[PDB]
Parts: structure tokens; C-alpha cells; sequence
């Protein structure tokens, strides 16, 4: 029999240095986790124990943290080389620069192949583009040879800027021809890495033929069997097993989010490439495992150019700044009070716009109040790194009312489109059916002289000031698109929200009702 | 038969200029009312119509806007001489600058007597102020005679600053030993001119034996007989007629306060000073009634030292700032909220303070936004004129329980124990008895990394900002003076929310569901 430990990284954005409990800027590094030092020493304990070893990527290395602001992608090739990545699939965040922002610091630069088999280049970029990533690649292991077969989310075109020139196909359609021709050149060990969610990983093991392993990200979705290392709940056993459409038990692995934890999964394969079992779990990269010193110091010598978003001190905060997806996704969090507040006083310099709307996914980290409360542009830049704008919008009653239905029409499994509101009183009522779970919404009026909160009237016309990836119709909200009646464009979204917590020097935004469950 | 015409004023509260609607600013001349050279226009229109008339004042002439910060009881004692009153009752706020400074600029320089008979001085104070003021005086009035008795209210030394030698009696039990000696005398027109509030007035037209009119203040009742002229709801019919014990009719009269109106009663008496009948009505001095030039150019000449406190902007308002009496002292009122988060903010410079009480009666004022929203120290100084101090205080839950049941104990009658909160959400039902209102109350919390707002718990403690006027027990909130753990001095209270709107540069305070009624 034939033993392989695959080793799985996901949505790592950006986190190169060590980093808190929620993945924030590390403070107390006693107990700090993470950092690709620490995933290193790891990746390499494994690597002397196990002689078949293979560490994959699933993707959105891209965007996080002033690292990608400053380096935009040459970080990852170099700190991915430098671990000695074997393979990487794309993510959506891969295409946040263009397809140039991938091409050249990445694809040009990486020492290992690069993934997908949905993704059709056409046109002028078709020349430039090819051979930079693979449908698939066959790797040699040990005595062994192990196909890999990439796949990247339908929803990049709605989510990043891949341009006009790629086309993302459906991965089930896309994914069956390369593994029936990895079949046909006898791989018979084939594993899927992509990019396109947990539940699209788990269809891909039940439908595409052939398939022995799938490994995700996207989802940040969290894994475990027995008890949990810290916070994050498992949302099933590791690996979770689907059986597929031709009768096999298929794992599907992911590891969270962030560089926290390191996937392992060791597999038992009989010599006909049938997966005879599977066992293992991600490993918490917590203090107990010392930081490589050769990529510490190699990190420390990157770390000089990105120490002049640190020096200057923005303002200072006496609460912890609640950016987290877990509250973000789920209910009011100050961190969205706060973003909207700023939203509001920036545009308010004699102007009456009383309304703010924010998807709760635009929030991408918590920042904490430990370091003497200082925040920094650094802080900020992993709160909000897509450099997009906080714009004006006219919009029907109706309209908001059908955005407010939206933020919740799926709601439990931490999507992006729950929003985070200012100068919005919303009550929700989650045991009603999709569509019609509004049961309260009151607005601050503009056409009075003293303001206060009135009933949402469908007739009425609103301003409401938000991202213009909203105003855009991401997330799902063609609605605002669609049906809005004036849009102008606004500031930059960070540099809203810095001017506002310079000016009130000491900030402590908290959850204030401004969004209620009825039970 | 013999007519006599009383023209009352009452709790003029330092509006020398002409003022709004509100009695804030006047911005729009064409729509302004009230201020002394009208107030002067239509006084001497009534003196040339009628042979015997008197010009009273009910008190609270001191304290409102710059004119009394700047002038201290000057401008009272020069413009009261200038518009020839004929007697003035002393108010409670006449005592606001001590003793001394009711003594030097008004009594010492009003050419009219000022009154009041149940104020008795003790000990060193009593041979100085011997002569200055009078329990009583007797004036001709063409061939006959009228008696003018005084009364102040007997809560001054719990409202202002009368010292430790001036001891405040029962109006009533003062009163009438005067009035009887005043019969002995064969006065037989007795007007009892006081500042005891309209309740008060009403007692001592049914007690005082031989008082044939009661021209009161204090209470700011509006009383009218007929449709209104402006946004005042009469209190009653002008005027009120209370049935004496001995089986008289005794009309009694107030004019709501701020010189908005000119009280007009017509009293027609017998030989023996029987009251016949009465009527009249309080006269609104609007725009129609023109400025005499000479009080105007005279108001003009003293108005050039106070323009220091208007040249320098503070900030700039986009809102009405509702700092009426009829918001602020029976709903939550936007004036309140801005002035609650001044207090915290200004506090919030590692100190954790999240919560903030401020009695409505403490608003003095509203500010217009119609100036180009400009905010000056003008317009501050009319809204906070005492110059207190917001002072830190720490409270058992269930001390700030009966603070919240004091708020609204006697609710309905305009007092201003109605509290103004921050970092609090209260919720009331009038239905319940006193003392068992408050129906819900939650607090943000301090002992948190994310504040939030929680039900409040009767055995945990509180750091409270409030006015140094509530930490010492004024306007019957003996508990938090009684059951406080701690209390600290703070900062000045017209700096603190200065310093707050020059820092925000455009507010907008908004009423947002910090206090609510249950029904
Ligand atoms: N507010 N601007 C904004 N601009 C973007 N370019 C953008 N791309 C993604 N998002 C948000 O991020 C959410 C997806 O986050 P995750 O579930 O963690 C998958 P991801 O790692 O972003 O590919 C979406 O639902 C959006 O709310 C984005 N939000
Ligand atoms: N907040 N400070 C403060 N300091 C004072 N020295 C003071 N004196 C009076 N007040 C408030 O003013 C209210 C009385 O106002 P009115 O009913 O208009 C009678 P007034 O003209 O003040 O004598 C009281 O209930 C208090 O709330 C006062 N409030
Ligand atoms: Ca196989
Ligand atoms: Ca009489
Ligand atoms: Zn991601
Ligand atoms: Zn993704
Ligand atoms: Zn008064
Ligand atoms: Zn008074």
C-alpha cells in the first residue's frame, strides 16, 4: 500500500507575519499564530517524518494585509517558493489587480504549477496567458505519480476583475475531460484543488468521476474531528466525506482561513490508485511551535519598506473593533457602526444624506484595542484593502426594502450580503419565509428639521451613501443596480474612514440595536 | 366705578433682544417677537389709552443669554428703569449671583420698588440689605391707591444661591400678616405680585384673605382666553378665576415667560375696592408692533461690548437643535443627546464613562440652524447659562433605578427633573403608578471588550456623568446625592460642549429611541 499526506493552506490573504487569536496584527506574540515562518517549521516536521508530502494551496494568497498593498503579489511568490509549495490553485482575490496583477508578479515568478481548468483565456490575452497556469499538473512522488486538477469559482467575474478576455466555466463540466484524460495516461491518484467553496467541493466529489481527494477554500470553511484547538466551530467532521455518484467514499478537506491552521490529511492508497482510507485534521500553527529564524529573518528584512504604514498613529480606540465574519455576517458589530459613521461625517461636511447600508463581507478583519488603543493605516488597511469608494445613491422605498430582504434571505452560512447600517433602525424575523423576513424598518428622515425614525414608506425616495461594489450590484443586490435612480461616485474608502477617526482622535463605536432579531 | 390696567411680564429671563418664535436668536427680523423696545412701543400705546395703569414684573429677569453673563443684573436695573415699571417681585434667579449680586447692580439702581414678604434676612446680611427690598409698597394710581404685596418661592434656596442668612417662608403665612396690615391701613386694592409658580398663585387667591388679584411666574403658564396667536397651548382662561375661601372672585394671571407677551388685564373696582369683573388677554409682541428707536438705539449702544461672543463660529449645525421646554422636558430632545455626548466625549480623552444624565430643566434654550447653521458662544451661553460643571459621580443600579422613577414621578407637568440620557435606553409606561414606570432599562456596559447595551442590575455599579446641580441633590434627586459611592468634580459645562462641536465641525444630533413610552 502507498501512504500520501497532503498538506492544505486556503485563503491565507496576506497573513505572512505571525498574527492574534483573529487573525488581526499580532500584539502579545506569546500567544500569537500563524505567519508563514511557523507554517515552515511545520511543513517541514512533516516533511522528515513522511516520505510522500505534497503542500497545496486553494487559493486568495491575494489581498489582506499592507503586504499584498505594498509588494501586490511578489510576496507571495517569494515566501511560496521559499515553503516549496508543490502546487496552487487559483482563487478569486488572485484577479483583484487584473489579470496583469496575477500575470506578472505570480504566474512569472512561482516555482511551482499554478491551477485551473475552468478558467478559457480568449482573445489577445489567450497568447500572453498561455502556459502560465495548467488545466492540471502530474507530479512525481516518491515512486508514484499524483494528478492535480485545478478549478476556480464561477462568481470570480461578480466578485474580482478578471476582465473581459477569461471566461469561467462551470467546474463540473470543465473538471470531468482533464480527469478522463489523466485516466487515459494512467494517473490513477487524483486530487481536485480549487477554489469555489464547500459546497461546490463537495459536488465535485460527488459528481465528477475519478476524483479521490478534493481540497477547498473560499468558504474559510473549518473541519474537525474530536475537540477544537480555539474558537473556530467545526462545521463537520475531518475529512468530510461525500460518496460519490459511482459508489466511493471522497474526502473533502479545507482549513479555515488566514494561516492559522495547516490541513493534514494522510491518505491510504491500494496500487490501483483506490483510496482505501483517510485520517488526520488541520493543526493549529499556535506558539508552541517555534518561527523558522531563516524565513523570520528573510520576513524581518520584507518587513522595513512596510514599516512606514505604522509610524503614523491614526487615532486611538478604547473598544475592540469588532470586523470579525462571525459577527459581521451575523448581527450588528461596532466595526460596521463605526465604517458607517465615518461614511456619514465624511459626506456630511450642506448636504443631507442621513443613510448608510455596508455588506458585512467588505469587512475584512477585526482590529484590537490592546496596543495602547493606537490604530495605524496598517490596522485599517486589513479592514478594508480594495482601495473601492463610499458613494451617494438615490433609491425607491422598495428598493431599500427588497436590499434589506436580501442581506438575509440566506441567512446562517456567514455569506458576505448581511449589511451593517447607519441611520437604519431594521428588525428582522428569521422564522418568516425568505423574502419576507423585514419586519421593522424605520429610517432617519431628512425632510424634517430635527431628525428621528420613521417608518420606511415603498413610495418615498432615500440617499443612501455606500460601497460602490453595492451600488455595482455585487453581492447580489442587482436591486440597488437595477433600480436606482442616482449614483455618484465618492471617496476612497479608507482614507473616509481615517480622516473621520483622526478627527474624533479617541473612537468607541458599540452595538446600539441598530439591527434586532424578533423571536 | 374705577378701571385699573396691570401689564405684567414674568421670567423674561435676559431677553433684552428681540428673539424667534422659540425665543432663541433672532436670524429673520421680519418674524422676530418680544425684547424690551417693542416690549417699551406697547406699553406706552396703553398708557396713552388708559388713566391708571401699572407695569409689574412677576420676576426672573436675570439669567438666559450673554446680556446677563456680560452685564450681571445691569442691563435688568437700566432697561426696567428705561421701560418705567412700576414694581417687580423677586424671582429665584435673581439670587443666581449671590446676594451681592442682586444687591449692587439691581437693588441698589432700580428707580421701583422690588418685593417680596416672606424673604427674611438673619444675621450680619440683615442691616445691609435692610431697606433694599420690601415686603410690600403702596402706590398712587391717579386718585386712588393699590397696594402691591410680594412673594418668591420658597425652593430658591434648592433652585439658586439666596446664602445661609436668608430664610424663605410659607408664601401664605408670610403674605397674610402684610395684606392685613395693608386693610389696617385702608387699602382696599391689594395685588399680590410673586414668583412662586401658578399652583402657588392659585393657593394664595383662595388663602390670602383681601388679595384682589394674583399676577404670578415661575411656572411659564400660559393662560388665554379665545384662539392663541402663536404655538402656546393656554393652560387655562385669562383670567383664571379661583373662588376665595370668603366667597370672592380672585382673577389670576401669568404671561408665559421670555417677554414673548405683554399680560393686559383690565380690573373694574368699586368704591370699596370690590372687583366687579376683569378681562384681557396676554398680547403677543410680534413684528407688527414696531421697535421704539430710542430703546432700540440705547440696546444698540450696549449690544457693542457683547458682539465678542458672536465673531468667533464654534462649529456649524445641519439640524434644528430642540432645546424647547415642551421637547426637553417630556421626550427624548435632540439638544439633550448632543449635550450628553459632549459629556461623554469629552471624557472619553483610558477612562471608561459610558453613561450620561442631564435634567431638561438644565436646557435653557434652543439653537436655530437657519443662520447658515452657524453655532457661536452666543448661542451656547443662552442654552447652558449657569456655568456648572459635568461632573463624574459613580451609583448602585439601584440608585440610577429611582433617578429614572423621579424622571418622571409628577410627568405631564413641564418640570424639569425629565431626564436627558446617554449610553442608555429607557422606556417608560405612564399607565403604571409613580414610582413604578420604568418599564425597561438598559445600559451599555464597561466591563466588556465590545460595548453593548444590557438590562441594568440593581446590585452592580455605575460611573455616571451628570451636572454637578444633580450630583448635589437639586430638582428632588436626593438619592443620587444620598446613595452616591463617589463623586468628582469635572469640567466647566458651556467649555465642554464648546470644545465638542469645534472638534466635530457639522453635528447633526438626532432623536433616536434613547427614551420611549410604552403604550
Ligand atoms: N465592499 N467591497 C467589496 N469589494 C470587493 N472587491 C469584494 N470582493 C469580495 N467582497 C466581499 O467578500 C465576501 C466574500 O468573502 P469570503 O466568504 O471570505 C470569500 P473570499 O475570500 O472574499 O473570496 C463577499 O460576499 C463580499 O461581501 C468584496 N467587497
Ligand atoms: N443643570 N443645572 C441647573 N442649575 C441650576 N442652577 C438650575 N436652576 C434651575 N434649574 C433647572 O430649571 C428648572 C426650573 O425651570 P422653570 O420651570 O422654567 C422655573 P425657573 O425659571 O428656572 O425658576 C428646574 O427644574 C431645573 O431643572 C437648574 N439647572
Ligand atoms: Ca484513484
Ligand atoms: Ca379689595
Ligand atoms: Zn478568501
Ligand atoms: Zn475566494
Ligand atoms: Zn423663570
Ligand atoms: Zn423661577
Amino acid at each position: 500500500m502507498w501512504e500520501l499526506t497532503i498538506l492544505h493552506t486556503n485563503d491565507v490573504h496576506s497573513r505572512l507575519e505571525q498574527t492574534s487569536e483573529d487573525s488581526s496584527k499580532c500584539v502579545d506574540a506569546s500567544r500569537c499564530m500563524g505567519g508563514v515562518a511557523r507554517l515552515f517549521t511545520k511543513v517541514q516536521q512533516i516533511r522528515r517524518a513522511e516520505p510522500n508530502v505534497l503542500l497545496l494551496d486553494a487559493g486568495d494568497q491575494y489581498q489582506g494585509t499592507i503586504w499584498f498593498t505594498v509588494y501586490k503579489g511578489a510576496e507571495v511568490a517569494h515566501f511560496m517558493n521559499a515553503l516549496r509549495y508543490d502546487a496552487m490553485a487559483l482563487g478569486n482575490h488572485e484577479f483583484d489587480n487584473g489579470v496583469e496583477g496575477l500575470i506578472e508578479p505570480l504566474l512569472k515568478e512561482a516555482k511551482f504549477p499554478i491551477l485551473s481548468a475552468n478558467i478559457k483565456a480568449k482573445g489577445p490575452l489567450a497568447s500572453q496567458i498561455s502556459g502560465l497556469y495548467l488545466p492540471y499538473k502530474v507530479l512525481p512522488v516518491g515512486d508514484e505519480v499524483v494528478g492535480i486538477v485545478g478549478y476556480t469559482s464561477k462568481e470570480t467575474p461578480f466578485l474580482s476583475n478578471p476582465g473581459t478576455n477569461l471566461v469561467f466555466e462551470d467546474e463540473i463540466t470543465a473538471l470531468q475531460p482533464e480527469v478522463d484524460k489523466l485516466k487515459t495516461l494512467n494517473v490513477n491518484k487524483i486530487i481536485a484543488l480549487g477554489h469555489s467553496g464547500f459546497e461546490m467541493d463537495k459536488l465535485i466529489a460527488q459528481k465528477v468521476r475519478g476524483v479521490d481527494v478534493v481540497v477547498g477554500g473560499h468558504s474559510n470553511t473549518f473541519l474537525y474531528t474530536g475537540n477544537p484547538p480555539s474558537k473556530e466551530v467545526p462545521a463537520g467532521k475531518y475529512p468530510f466525506i461525500v460518496t460519490s455518484d459511482d459508489g466511493r467514499k471522497v474526502p473533502v478537506v479545507q482549513a479555515y482561513a488566514f494561516g492559522k491552521y495547516l490541513g493534514y490529511l494522510k491518505i491510504e492508497f491500494d496500487e490501483r490508485g483506490n483510496v482505501i482510507s483517510s485520517h488526520g485534521n488541520p493543526i493549529l500553527l499556535d506558539s508552541s511551535i517555534p518561527e523558522d529564524p531563516s524565513i523570520k529573518a528573510d520576513i524581518n528584512k520584507w518587513r522595513i519598506k512596510l514599516d512606514d504604514y505604522s509610524t503614523q498613529e491614526l487615532g486611538k480606540t478604547i473598544v475592540y473593533l469588532d470586523g470579525s465574519s462571525q459577527s459581521c455576517r451575523f448581527r450588528e458589530c461596532n466595526m460596521g457602526n463605526l465604517i458607517c459613521d465615518a461614511m456619514i461625517n465624511n459626506n456630511l461636511r450642506w448636504n443631507h444624506v442621513s443613510m448608510c447600508i455596508l455588506n458585512g463581507g467588505g469587512i475584512r478583519s477585526p482590529i484590537d484595542e490592546r496596543n495602547d488603543g493606537t490604530i495605524t493605516w496598517e490596522n485599517l488597511a486589513a479592514v478594508l484593502p480594495f482601495g473601492g469608494t463610499f458613494d451617494l445613491v438615490q433609491l425607491k422605498g422598495s428598493t431599500l426594502k427588497k436590499a434589506f430582504e436580501h442581506s438575509v434571505h440566506r441567512y446562517g452560512q456567514s455569506t458576505g450580503e448581511f449589511l451593517q447600517v447607519g441611520g437604519i433602525h431594521v428588525v428582522y424575523d428569521l422564522s418568516r419565509k425568505p423574502g419576507d423576513r423585514v419586519v421593522k424598518l424605520d429610517v432617519l428622515c431628512t425632510k424634517c428639521r430635527v431628525p428621528s425614525y420613521d417608518p420606511l414608506k415603498m413610495d418615498e425616495v432615500y440617499k443612501v451613501i455606500l460601497p460602490n461594489f453595492l451600488a455595482n450590484g455585487g453581492d447580489g443586490f442587482q436591486m440597488i443596480k437595477d433600480e436606482l435612480l442616482r449614483h455618484d461616485s465618492g471617496d476612497q474608502d479608507i482614507n473616509v474612514v481615517s480622516t473621520y477617526i483622526s478627527k474624533m482622535k479617541v473612537i468607541y463605536p458599540a452595538v446600539e440595536g441598530r439591527i434586532k432579531f424578533s423571536l
